[PDB]
């Protein structure tokens, strides 16, 4: 009927009896089908939400929610209410074409090229009516009895009542590399403050390392340790991306300036005494043209292109604004347990009793790897000492690795991987174990007795593995260069010094011995077990440091491993300092601001502490790219800027928290994202420059026409066509222009800055001045003596169109010019240029088009003269750009 959802705190406080009776849970019979169904109906399913996928309706509707779109719609309405329908129809057709093309492209391409993000369902074991039933964890109910074995994943919060040497790896939500032993007796309230201190509870999403246990589920759904994190992350209003705010501000400023200039032009015309209707129509057309109606479309196109480029490099970006925020990052955080270093112990250094030093290459529980001693490769039984050490580590073992997954203790898995690297994966099968001494905390050693299966007549050989202090007590002799010599005090001191040196580097020293009987075994050597960083981590870190981006590391694990990992990655200096989470919480934030950017190591931290660190780093002004792979980081990933979550060794919460998903865990992918973002920003800047130059030229031409009271060189239809060309498919083609190698070697962009540079403004002004001067010269040559003809208007329109095409051609690359990118790469820009040229030709040479547009036919000689005249601006622009770049670079 009614069951309270017991938290791990209270459940840990209480014992088995009243916890079981509170939930009406039977420890042996479990729950019946009817009770399970009722609990399912009340509490719901055990799995989390699956979010909501937006259908096409409001996805297409939202494209009309831009303020510029509202302005365009209002302008079209006022145009259709003047009983003309021409400008209204043209504007409606243009906006419909642009919006439909952008919507179909984005929706279809994103829905077709983002179907590789598939997940897998979890598994669990349940007992009902005394029968062990294999059922999914997705249907679990509170009060169920769940059996825990080696290698399985804990399905929910389990109140353990029976446990036999159970070991659970909780690094997913705590970050502690060392597994914590699990007990049955309730914990005191005084020691029940920390999450890891709960040794009598089982957390969801953790992996059982060793032992077997049975527990009763206390909380299923959104009311667990994952549930509280999800509740805290529910709203979690993230800051808006800088690109969107900057684009909105630029668009608003441009619209305000255009409206002011339109009002000034209208006032001047009213004082000049001209036709109010024609002036109003021209002002409306100019207001439509000047404001950027294609800037959001080109931004969306560039973001989609970046998403596809990321996908081609095994990445997932399930939203638009992510692509243009990684390049602005100045500081990058990283979690040691899962992102920089996997949760896998691998032997790296082996010490031999005779003084030989061995280095092991390779990571992971796989046969990949190489063992090199004195610069020579050792495989199989080539080196008797290393072979004996590997045999001791493999035969005296209890863990088995199946399908690159470890079932057993991490050190045993490291030993098995080391044996696999030399090709001795099946070495344990040649010995039949007879007597076993299980490893225990008190003894701190494990010993086994075994004989060869084909050599049973051989005397029994005992292999012992454990701590150096315990193995040396049962050791009396050692092997040196194939000779058995008595172990002396000097050799013991040398071994102790070697162990201390290994420990100073963060290596976990493990001792090995072999002999016929206990108390006589022969020392073989020491093996260094340590969690190693991923192969593609050091190079990426070095590249990021050389790029001018600071890197910080948050550990959440013991201090020694933190400093060792930081030193191995080069992020820690011997003169640097680290601060714990308790000191951060106790000490006031007002002074912590000066201490947050000078440090990069945080051995002890909490999800709320990580969020506080994130907020402090962001409050002074910066963009933070913090990664993560567990629930410990999920809230920090969500409540920050762009975050990258590993999609292989990760949880179902980090994938949703972080937009960037790597199906394969790697770090070099961030550099490609930064380069693509820089290229997208360069393309956006070039498009903005071209649009601003065209708008400024048109505004200056109209102002000059209105000022000295001479007939306007262009009508409403020509201005509308110019606007369509300026902010149409040709405009969107400027953002699809391919990337280059010049902007790649550039340091992170600094925000709170204007996108218009001095050189860009000067180039825009020069282009506008040249276009206006050419148009004025053509006009003066047209109506020179006494003639006024619509052919003059057609010539002016053609000259303006040709100038726009030439400006667009030269604006494709900000630093390159013609004959540098190839010019014949089958460009959508070239296709759009050809289409616009054919449309202009059709308009010029069609009696209906000539009637509506008030134009006239031209001649071949006139076309040749126009082509030869509308080419000076591009040549001089490219020449001045080349000479300026050469003088300022060489
Ligand atoms: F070390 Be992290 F918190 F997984
Ligand atoms: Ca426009
Ligand atoms: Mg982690």
């Amino acid at each position: 009927t009614m069951i309270p959802v017991l938290t791990s705190k209270k459940a840990s406080e209480l014992p088995v009896s009243e916890v079981a009776s509170i939930l009406q849970a039977d420890l042996q019979n479990g729950l019946n089908k009817c009770e399970v169904s009722h609990r399912r109906a009340f509490h719901g399913w055990n799995e989390f939400d699956i979010s909501e996928d937006e259908p096409l309706w409001k996805k297409y509707i939202s494209q009309f929610k831009n303020p510029l779109i509202m302005l365009l719609l209002a302008s079209a309405v006022i145009s259709v209410l003047m009983h003309q329908f021409d400008d209204a129809v043209s504007i409606t057709v243009a906006i419909l074409i642009v919006v439909t093309v952008a919507f179909v492209q984005e929706y279809r391409s994103e829905k077709s090229l983002e179907e590789l993000s598939k997940l897998v369902p979890p598994e669990c074991h349940c007992v009902r009516e005394g029968k062990l039933e294999h059922t999914l964890a997705r249907d679990l109910v509170p009060g169920d009895t769940v059996c825990l074995s080696v290698g399985d994943r804990v399905p929910a919060d389990l109140r353990l009542f029976e446990a036999v040497d159970l070991s659970i790896d909780e690094s997913s939500l705590t970050g502690e590399t060392t597994p914590c032993s699990k007990v049955t007796a309730p914990q005191p309230a005084a020691t029940n403050g920390d999450l890891a201190s709960r040794s009598n509870i089982a957390f969801m999403g953790t992996l059982v390392r060793c032992g077997k246990a049975k527990g009763v589920v206390i909380g299923t759904g959104e009311n667990s340790e994952f549930g509280e994190v999800f509740k805290m992350m529910q709203a979690e209003e993230a800051p808006k991306t800088p690109l969107q705010k900057s684009m909105d501000l630029l668009g608003k400023q441009l619209s305000f300036y255009s409206f002011g200039i339109i009002g000034i032009i209208m006032l001047v015309g009213w004082l000049l005494g001209k036709d109010i209707l024609e002036m109003f129509t021209i002002s409306v057309s100019l207001a439509v043209a000047a404001i950027p109606e294609g800037l959001p479309i080109v931004v969306t196109v560039t973001l989609a292109l970046g998403v596809m480029r990321m996908v081609k490099k095994r990445a997932i970006v399930k939203k638009l604004p992510i692509v243009e925020t990684l390049g602005c990052c100045n500081v990058i955080c990283s979690d040691k347990t899962g992102t920089l270093t996997k949760n896998e112990m691998t032997v790296t250094h082996i010490f031999t009793s005779d003084g030989l030093h061995a280095e092991v290459t390779g990571v992971g529980y796989n046969q990949f790897g190489e063992v090199i001693v004195d610069g020579d490769v050792v495989h199989g039984f080539y080196n008797p000492a290393v072979s004996r050490i590997v045999e001791a580590g493999c035969v005296c073992n209890d863990a088995v690795i199946r399908n690159n997954t470890l079932m057993g203790k991490p050190t045993e898995g490291a030993l098995i991987a080391l044996a696999m690297k030399m090709g001795l994966d099946g070495l344990q099968q040649d010995y039949i174990r007879k007597a076993e001494y299980p490893f225990s905390s008190e003894q701190k050693w494990m010993a086994v007795k075994c004989v060869h299966r084909t050599q049973q007549d051989r005397p029994e050989i005992c292999f012992m593995k454990g701590a150096y202090e315990q193995v040396i007590k049962y050791c009396t002799t050692y092997q040196s260069k194939g000779q058995t010599l008595t172990l002396t005090q000097q050799q013991r001191d040398v071994y102790q010094q070697e162990k201390a040196r290994m420990g100073s580097a963060g290596l976990r020293v493990l001792a090995l011995a072999s002999g016929p009987e206990l108390g006589q075994l022969t020392f073989l050597g020491l093996v260094g077990i340590i969690d190693p960083p991923r192969t593609g981590v050091k190079e990426a870190v070095t590249t990021l440091i050389a790029s001018g981006v600071s890197i910080k590391m948050i550990t959440g694990d013991s201090q020694e491993t933190a400093v060792a990992i930081a030193s191995r990655l080069g992020l820690y200096s011997k003169t640097s300092q680290s601060v714990s989470g308790e000191e951060i919480d106790a000490m006031d934030v007002q002074q912590l601001s000066q201490i947050v950017p000078k440090v990069a190591v945080f051995y002890r931290a909490s999800p709320r502490h990580k969020m506080k660190i994130i907020k402090s780093l962001q409050k002074n002004g910066s963009v933070v790219a913090m990664t993560g792979d567990g629930v410990n980081d999920a809230v920090a990933l969500k409540a920050a800027d762009i975050g990258v979550a590993m999609g292989q060794t990760g949880t179902d919460v980090c994938k949703e928290a972080a937009d960037m998903i790597l199906v394969d865990d790697d770090f070099q992918t961030i550099m490609s994202a930064i380069e693509e973002g820089k290229g997208i920003y360069n393309n956006i800047k070039n498009f903005v420059r071209f649009q601003l130059s065209t708008s400024i030229a048109a505004l200056t031409l109209i102002s000059l026409a209105t000022l000295m009271n001479f007939p306007n060189p262009l009508n409403a239809m020509q201005i509308l066509w110019i606007n369509i060309i300026m902010d149409g498919p040709p405009a969107q083609s400027l953002g699809v222009e391919p990337v280059d190698k010049d902007v790649i070697r550039k340091p992170p962009r600094n925000w709170k800055d204007s996108i218009l540079t001095k050189n860009l403004i000067l180039k825009i002004l020069v282009s506008s001045i040249i276009i206006v001067c050419g148009t004025l010269f053509v006009f003066w040559r047209e109506l020179r003596d006494n003639v006024i003809t619509p052919r003059d208007t057609t010539m002016t329109f053609t000259c303006f169109v040709f100038f726009d095409m030439f400006n667009a051609l030269s604006s494709r690359s900000q630093t390159k010019s013609v004959f540098e990118i190839g010019l014949c790469s089958n460009r959508m820009f070239c296709y759009a240029v050809l289409g616009s040229i054919m449309g202009q030709l059709l308009v010029i040479y069609f009696p209906p088009l000539q009637k509506v547009f008030q134009t006239e036919s031209l001649s071949i000689l006139d076309l040749l003269f126009l082509l030869g005249l509308t080419s000076s601006v591009c040549i001089v622009a490219e020449i001045i750009k080349k000479v300026e770049r050469s003088r300022e670079k060489i």
